[PDB]
DNA sequence: GCGGTAGTC
């Protein structure tokens, strides 16, 4: 069925990966966040990638193979849970536009002004939320 | 790992 995954893109190739993935009918998602940063010693508002160089993608792994995504121009790799691509729970995706760990994990993400910290937070939250869906 | 929308690489 349609599932969401999380890819890392090659340095500066994100827009390229979005291109080639969308060409293959894979839905792409690279959320931005508007926040107050310092620019020329003045506090101002900027829009920047919520999770730099990461891209959420949605496709049916029975229609398009992960090996095909893993060979798409611009793509570096899947975020994995174990040895296989992490399937990002939809509750996580929903918080970009629900679980308690998810909810609070994103409260932390949305208030973290450094993108690399936001991504680290993201990876941890996806790990935790997937483990929580196990028996 | 690269180059790849893979790989009798």
């Amino acid at each position: 069925m349609q599932s969401w995954y999380l890819l890392y893109c090659k340095r500066g190739q994100l827009q390229r990966a979005q291109e080639h993935l969308e060409r293959q009918a894979v839905n792409c998602l690279a959320p931005m966040i508007t926040l107050e940063k310092i620019v020329r010693g003045k506090r101002t508002a900027v829009s920047e990638p919520l999770f730099p160089n990461y891209l959420f993608v949605e496709f049916d792994p029975e229609v398009i193979h992960t090996t095909t995504i893993n060979a798409t121009r611009g793509v570096s790799h899947f975020v994995r849970f174990g040895a296989s691509p992490a399937i990002v729970p939809s509750a996580v995706i929903h918080q970009l536009s629900i679980t308690e760990g998810a909810f609070e994990g994103f409260q932390a993400i949305f208030t973290e002004p450094d993108g690399e910290a936001r991504s680290m937070l993201l990876l941890n939250l996806i790990n935790k939320e997937i483990k929580h869906s196990v028996k």
